[PDB]
């Protein structure tokens, strides 16, 4: 009659989420800047619903997950569907980790949003970039991925492959594969990852990308930690063009009491194609933030970033190829708010 | 082991409701009105989730909601997302109230929606009338709004600002701010609110509004109650155009014993362009209904209205202006049930 | 302060499914079968919500339910709202069953779906065959159901009438009625259902559709179990034109321990349009199974299945008639899982 954690089968859990940014555009057309710019609320709550099961007749223990999307980002519209973010079921045991299969991170995307694209970094370091094809995938369905136990307390794997996005549609056959390491050391974390696509369909052409990252993070007893990360990309059109690119990604932090101040910054260098370097396709991002551990289970924020994209560059079919700086430079300051259960 | 209520951080909650309505249009057009009438299921229902925290650094205590859309309204498909409804963070504290940032109600639309749209007097006085721009918002995102207390047991203000509907997907730069106040009296609340919006783009012009309520409700222990309301839209165009249209909507109360029985009027007057009349560009409705309450948590109803809508009118741009009557008038009788959890 | 299972006016219930699915088409064309084969997975899991409530007033105990849709399926991309499964609100009572409004399944429908479109029968039995205007709806908005009590342990009754499509949003006056009887007797079950659709708009017609359905299922001691069903679609065009096809559907199993071996079949045979077969304008589907019940509550499985499908025809507006063979012919092989709670 009286309930027990053991009553259900199924948990709620959420991290609500609420970011005041105000955008400050210079992309050398006004009404454009008045059109992006400004004071938006960018609501990243989302709900989610996960569980397990220990099968009778199967030693992994079964796991699932069902979460929710963004229910009113910056830039969007009201709602989010349930399985817009990580939904999957899978498997697990002390022996061998345990195996995802559904819609999750890529092990390369996962590196490169945390901890490389915080504060805010993301436009540059994220979807940025103005390499073709696809650099990689970031969170994808149709993915079968496998995290090894922490080996020796030490060393861990994320493996991962699945179908591209075209191919979830029945639409193409284009598909990735991709891995990650990392490794303890005192008080460091090596990171190295890799993910390549395949059957890319863009600009006319098809595609393969190998994207490779390295990176380090440290955490130091006088409240300094730090994070770098240096990432490849390179790409290939079945007309045979060629192109490459470069990035990086570092903060810096210095954590006090309740207090966390940080820095940010990462950079896309200049795009070659064909062995020729096509100036001005770089971006760069420097970010400020001040947060606040207003609770065990909460932050404030307080951030301030400037973004300087890109001038533009032609794909392959002779068009514009969008990227991250398409829509011009800008500058934001946010406050925000982020709550977990 | 056992759970209370708090071992929980968050609260499920839900408004189940159906209505069958069944609507005759006489728009002049046979097919179109084969189209439009007939018997459609209304499901409002909706399920949200909501909760707070005290945290350890700050006094307000947090509040959040996330509430989800309808689940099958008529002429609509099904499914709704989270968030869709009134979606939200903040704080509150006993001596001034509360904030929100998120999606809610307007000041304005609060007072509009409730008590005066009830029952079924919407399609005139909630989003309908024939003045260019925008007279207020309804249900928007983007916006912060500040809840009083009840000062002196007698006395509340409502209080908002907020980006407007282009500027939430990054094009434009239209926003809003409101207020309400409310006063009781005896029997009766006196009710007052404005809504200004700006920058709104529509007909090739840039808009200003300028929208204004005054109202009253009653309350009297033979067991009637009735509410009354003038709403007064202005309208400005950056072309010089000036706009203005009046509007009042009116209901009858009485209450015995588990039963309701209420009448309801609402009409658009003429509107007004450059100090000259639009001839037919009236609405209005008339509405009864008979409640029963079938349990604490839930009522039925039955519900007859007949709406006669204004014979059209063109905008700035010389093209139709689009309006609650373009589809044109109709009868509707209808049954439902509501219930809450 | 302790809770129980009265402590909560709803219940969270789910079916988490997941399908690994892989596809070999042969359309003709192999660039579409590249395309539309390959590895996806079909996540169909989802979430609900329900629940029960004795209003004090009325003796009839309300029921109401909201349940999502399919999180991630195949060939779709990621995300469901609530109230897209079966979502609904209704009345019961010992005496007379129970009775539905809202987005429930046809009588038709249920039993073409269970037993008959499993396992992988669907693109045959389900939603494919080639008649025109609609041979049934499937699941459905705007309907009212009725579902009888078990009359003398025996006899059962399913009756709905809903609106259609079109009507539902408002654009068009389509309908549709419908009815299923059950008879248990021993080991079997006899089934017999019809569906009507009318008001129907489509190939620049306006058609009347007549569908009947009969079938058996079996389940003996020695773990033996089948199903068999025939049936009979007609159609008639506004313009005279005269439509029939019949089709059936088949299985067999066999239950020892915690396994089931199941073999499934199901055929369209050609149309008859005017009195007059259309040569290849059949289809049929072989496909076998074996599922293990890995707990009480769950299965897994493994499925192979080929579909032959129809070589095309035109429909009444000289265009080509869409059906479940237009993308071709193709082979299936899959493993999944399927967990309720
Ligand atoms: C181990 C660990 O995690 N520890 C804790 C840590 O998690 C905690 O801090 C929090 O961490 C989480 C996880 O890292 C952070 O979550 C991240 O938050 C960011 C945003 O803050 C998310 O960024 C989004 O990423 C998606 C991709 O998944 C972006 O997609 C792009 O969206 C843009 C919109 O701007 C699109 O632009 C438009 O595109 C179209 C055409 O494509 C064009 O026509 C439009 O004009 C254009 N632009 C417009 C209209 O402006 C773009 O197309 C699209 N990309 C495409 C198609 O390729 C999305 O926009 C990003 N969000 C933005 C921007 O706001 C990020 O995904 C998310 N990560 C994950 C994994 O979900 C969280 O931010 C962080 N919180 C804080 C406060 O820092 C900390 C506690 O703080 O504790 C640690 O221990
Ligand atoms: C203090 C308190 O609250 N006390 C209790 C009280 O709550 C209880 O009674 C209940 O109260 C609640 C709150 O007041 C009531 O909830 C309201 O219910 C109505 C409908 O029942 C909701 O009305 C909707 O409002 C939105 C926003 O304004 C409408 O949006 C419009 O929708 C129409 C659809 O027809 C659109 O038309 C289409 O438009 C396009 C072009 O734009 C055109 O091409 C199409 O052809 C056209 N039409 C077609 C296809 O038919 C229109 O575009 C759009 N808006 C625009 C353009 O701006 C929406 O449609 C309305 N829906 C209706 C009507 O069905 C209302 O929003 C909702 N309020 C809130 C706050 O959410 C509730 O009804 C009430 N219950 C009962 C039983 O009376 C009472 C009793 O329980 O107790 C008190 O104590
Ligand atoms: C009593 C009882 O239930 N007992 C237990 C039993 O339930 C348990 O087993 C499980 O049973 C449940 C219930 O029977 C099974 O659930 C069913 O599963 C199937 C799928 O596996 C569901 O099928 C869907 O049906 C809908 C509606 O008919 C389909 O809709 C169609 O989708 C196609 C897909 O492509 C559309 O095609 C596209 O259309 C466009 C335009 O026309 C075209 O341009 C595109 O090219 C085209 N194709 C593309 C893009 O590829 C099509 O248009 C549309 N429909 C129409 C009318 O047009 C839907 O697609 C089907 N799903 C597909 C395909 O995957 C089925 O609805 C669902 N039933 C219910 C009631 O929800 C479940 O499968 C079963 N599990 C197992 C493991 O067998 C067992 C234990 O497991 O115990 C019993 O006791
Ligand atoms: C980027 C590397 C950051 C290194 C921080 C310094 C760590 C050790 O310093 C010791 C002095 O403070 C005591
Ligand atoms: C982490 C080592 C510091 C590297 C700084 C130089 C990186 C190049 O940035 C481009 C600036 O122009
Ligand atoms: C300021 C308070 O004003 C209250 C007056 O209410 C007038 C309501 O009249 C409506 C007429 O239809
Ligand atoms: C508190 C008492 C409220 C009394 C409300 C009386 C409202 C009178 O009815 C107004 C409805 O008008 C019907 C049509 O008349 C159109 C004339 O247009 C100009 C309005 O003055
Ligand atoms: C002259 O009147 C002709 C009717 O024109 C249509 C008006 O619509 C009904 C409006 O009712 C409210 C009047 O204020
Ligand atoms: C449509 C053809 C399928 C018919 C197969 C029926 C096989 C059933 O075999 C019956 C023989 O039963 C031997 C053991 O009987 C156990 C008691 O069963 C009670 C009723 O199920
Ligand atoms: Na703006
Ligand atoms: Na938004
Ligand atoms: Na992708
Ligand atoms: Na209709
Ligand atoms: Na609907
Ligand atoms: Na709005
Ligand atoms: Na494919
Ligand atoms: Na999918
Ligand atoms: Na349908």
């Amino acid at each position: 009659e009286y309930l027990t954690k053991d009553s259900f089968s199924y948990e709620v859990y959420g991290i609500i989420a609420m970011q005041a940014a105000y955008r400050d555009y210079d992309s050398g057309d006004a009404k454009q800047d008045d059109n992006l710019g400004g004071m938006q609320l960018n609501n990243e709550s989302r709900i989610g619903f996960r569980g397990k099961k220990q099968f009778a007749n199967f030693e992994p223990t079964f796991i699932w997950q069902i979460e929710g999307g963004y229910v009113d980002p910056s830039f969007g519209g009201e709602g989010a569907g349930l399985g817009e973010r990580d939904t999957f079921v899978g498997f697990e045991s002390a022996s061998w980790g345990q195996v995802r299969l559904g819609r999750v991170l890529t092990p390369m995307y996962e590196l490169v949003d945390w901890p490389a694209s915080n504060p805010g970094l993301g436009d540059v370091y994220d979807w940025g970039g103005a390499i073709g094809g696809a650099k990689y995938q970031d969170r994808q369905s149709n993915t079968i991925r496998w995290d090894s136990p922490m080996y020796a307390d030490k060393f861990s794997i994320d493996a991962a492959v699945g179908a591209g996005d075209k191919a979830g549609l029945g639409a193409g056959d284009d598909y990735w594969g991709g891995i990650a390491a990392h490794y303890k050391l005192g008080p460091l974390q090596l990171d190295a990852a890799y993910e390549g696509n395949r059957n890319i369909e863009a600009e006319g052409q098809t595609w393969e990308n190998n994207t490779y990252l390295v990176g380090v993070q440290g955490w130091f007893e006088n409240g300094i930690s730090f994070f770098a990360q240096y990432k490849y990309m390179e790409a290939d059109a079945s007309n045979g063009v060629n192109e490459k690119q470069d990035a990086m990604s570092a903060g810096l932090m210095y954590t006090t009491g309740d207090w966390q101040y940080k820095l940010g910054y990462a950079a896309n260098f200049d795009l070659e194609r064909d062995g020729k370097t096509l100036s001005n396709t770089s971006d760069d991002v420097v970010s400020a933030q001040i947060m606040y551990f207003v609770d065990p289970s909460a932050v404030l924020y307080a951030r301030a970033r400037m973004n300087d994209f890109n001038e533009g560059l032609d794909g392959l079919d002779d068009a514009a190829r969008w990227t991250s700086g398409t829509n011009g430079d800008y500058n934001e300051y946010s406050v925000g708010v982020e709550y977990y259960f």
